[PDB]
């Protein structure tokens, strides 16, 4: 039947333009962990597909009227059949779209320069010299905004007061940490990737929550269950382990 | 948006009437491995259900017209939503209904009294003194009726021949094995259950084939993949092997 | 073109010294689930073998230098061809040796005396009165040492803390659970075996994770896939669940 | 690494040139059951490949000096890494090349015009009016040539005396049966395919032996074991059933 439309977004090492001299077109343009995962899903389920980068370049957040943007909006409006990305499974997004079981588990943590006394979210929260923030309107910022834990309520109050503390995307955030006394609240699997390529950066503390990435589908999708079975199959075969090693392997870095 | 109809059949230790002083009603009438399984599936998937025994007491097979009976036919006619029983997954039945992934492995084997020279299906096929057969309109009968293997064609010709060789149910086949010079072709997990309680009976040879029991649904039902997902969860929690041990142990023979 | 060296460890009911009046020698010294498995594997694949106990009595873990010990290290150094034991398949060990497909499922769970309010790992982590730990340099210890989950990090901090909390082996952990206010984090199939023989002990909560035992080989060994093929055959013949039932049944507690 | 060379041979519905107006080239030229199977193997094992039709257009037989031809010879000479075809697993070929476990099971049977008194190999063998034969130097002719069964010794004597009784390929054989009083000894899975498209042809009798098709590799191939595991995986997932239904579905024919 018709090829499924896959909405996605550039984010290293999940989805990237592969290197080439000639101008690549169509699906051939892309590589990365999520691309490999998509190829597995397409084979297991037996579908053809066309990858389309989400127009507004966003994952999905609600405005002050409840309207969604990004990949989440693309699924809601049935402009795409699947979202294949590091799309964080959150309760609020589950109200609007369906997710497969997670293909990767992670948690919010801290990216910061190496060799520092800072050791935790508590240390950052109880001072003002070192600035810190998160990707604006991302799943992380949302976690802080909703938190009722004391340390995280204070940190959120800190990000709310300075609009400049938040960053537009991971790239801006990582460079902030490299060019200023700045700590980025960031999903741990990206921190893992970054710290293995930048030896002067490190993760501070542990994971302050636990969450996963899943394949997004519109609510009532005829593919969501089959996708979950496929991911379970891949995990049982150690394929998601192999796939992550393939794409996270970098440098390295003590 | 309604309770599911579950069709099933009495068959020890999968489904039985609970022993009680007072009259029991509804789903509470039943206990057994399949009843415990059904409760786990209903918890995971969040559905209410109503259990019914299939009227004609058959699992299912086709006539010359190609028309089905029994549990399979109840699913075909959309008279039940799930068949939860020792319903053998066969390639023949797959053309008519859908099955979840298997929840239990079994294979055809032989039930016969101990203390004889008989050691395999080939030994039975060689001769005519010892009679043999299977349950009528069950998967084992169909295996023999459809087999292209020479030994099994020969055995089918014999069962087919003798009028009483195909028994009504396991109770009758077991009794015939006990009272006459008769071997019953029977699924291995029932043999396991019986030979642990009746020390004068034994399994002859190994498995003649290898397959499984699955939850049946009408073809195309969206529940088939949900049930598979629930079975996968139960396997990860290792609840299935524990559930089998609960209903199969321990009695024993010297 | 030579007999295989099989490394293993005494561990009931997987591998034990047979009870006999006269002195037994060589492979004939041993019995148990893993010994029965090994005989099936050797029949299918047609190899002769020689069983040896690993000298340092350990399954395997890495030090700060990243160097391995125990059964894993015996495979790493090509001192044995197969490790046939309750050797837990872990993603950490997969970097150093190869495993067949699993022959048995297990997960980490909790062994503790009956008649308490404790109901989960979270209950143990909340407090300090009841002590807890695991077998030293085993998969369960490494799970906790490497965990990024908050509850399990907290538990690791506690085990790590107390000096005697990490026990030498299962015999010692079981005895500590029997004699002190202590809970042992232990693999579920050993808990199953123990709580069926010691009616004053019980499993607390469910599985904390889910994995399996596999046959280990040196990395790159061509036997790894042959062993997997033999395990697949045994599963088709349904010999594995029967073999487990043989070595796990039946005793019982009121 | 290097792409594997796959040797194969045109034979409907296993391997065929797919219909096209433009001249197709490379792997794109081909379709059929064996092509689908190859695609599965390439994905599961993770290899790239190039399909090459065996130059001499033969499967593999030995001359009167022991030298092989066909796909078997291609593997023996390491001119191909895999043979993917309806290549019959026979003991004599196992001496020269390695096979995976079978992906399809079949047996020698009889193709003949419909509505005839003929019912068996015995009926043909005990007369001379109706001629019969097999593909020259195929696995079937070989079976008859080696047979020590009486009925098949007589039939072989019959094919040995008339060199004209044997046919060059299946096409010549099927047309013989349609244009002359001629019965073809033929592998049953091809008979199945043919009789569902030619309503005036039918299979006479049952299967007179039992055998399988397997993926051929050179002896000592580093892929044979992985290929066997892949086929076992496919079977457990009902994929070989689905694949056969896909390609054998024709007409139909009462
Ligand atoms: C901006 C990125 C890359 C995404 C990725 N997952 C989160 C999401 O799905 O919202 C975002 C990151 C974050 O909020 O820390
Ligand atoms: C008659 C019973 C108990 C059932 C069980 N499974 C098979 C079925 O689903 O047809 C039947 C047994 C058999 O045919 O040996
Ligand atoms: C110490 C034993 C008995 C072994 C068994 N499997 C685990 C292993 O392979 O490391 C160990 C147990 C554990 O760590 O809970
Ligand atoms: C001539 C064909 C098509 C092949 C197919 N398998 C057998 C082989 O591998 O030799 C041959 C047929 C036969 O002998 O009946
Ligand atoms: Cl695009
Ligand atoms: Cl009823
Ligand atoms: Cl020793
Ligand atoms: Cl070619
Ligand atoms: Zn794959
Ligand atoms: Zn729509
Ligand atoms: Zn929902
Ligand atoms: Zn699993
Ligand atoms: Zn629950
Ligand atoms: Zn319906
Ligand atoms: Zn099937
Ligand atoms: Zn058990
Ligand atoms: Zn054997
Ligand atoms: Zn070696
Ligand atoms: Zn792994
Ligand atoms: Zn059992
Ligand atoms: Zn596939
Ligand atoms: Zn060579
Ligand atoms: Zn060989
Ligand atoms: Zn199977």
């Amino acid at each position: 039947n018709r090829s499924l439309i896959v909405t996605t977004l550039l984010e290293e090492p999940f989805v990237m333009f592969r290197k080439s001299d000639r101008t690549l077109y169509g699906n051939d343009r892309f590589e990365g962990y999520c691309i490999d995962l998509l190829k597995e899903l397409a084979h297991i389920l037996g579908f053809s597909y066309e990858i389309r980068l989400v127009e507004d370049g966003k994952y999905g957040a609600q405005d002050d009227k409840g309207q969604w943007n990004g990949m989440v909006k693309e699924l809601i409006d049935h402009k795409a059949d699947l979202a294949v990305a590091p799309l964080t499974i959150t309760h609020v997004r589950e109200k609007a779209i369906d997710f497969s079981k997670p293909f990767m588990t992670l948690g919010v943590s801290i990216l910061y320069r190496k060799g520092t006394p800072i050791d935790s979210a508590d240390d950052l929260a109880k001072q003002t010299k070192i600035e810190y923030g998160a990707v604006k309107d991302g799943a992380t910022m949302t976690f802080f905004k909703k938190s009722k834990i004391s340390t995280f309520e204070k940190m959120w109050a800190f990000m709310s007061s300075k609009p400049s503390a938040l960053v537009k995307n991971n790239e801006e955030g990582i460079q902030r940490t490299l060019t200023a006394d700045y700590a980025l609240l960031m999903e741990s699997t990206t921190i893992e990737y970054i710290t293995q390529r930048n030896c002067n950066l490190t993760q501070i503390g542990g994971l302050i929550d636990s969450k996963g990435y899943g394949i997004g589908t519109p609510m009532g999708s005829p593919y969501r269950d089959k996708i979950t079975i496929a991911i379970l199959q891949l995990q049982e075969e150690d394929k998601l382990h192999i796939m992550k090693e393939k794409w996270w392997r970098g440098s390295g870095c003590p």
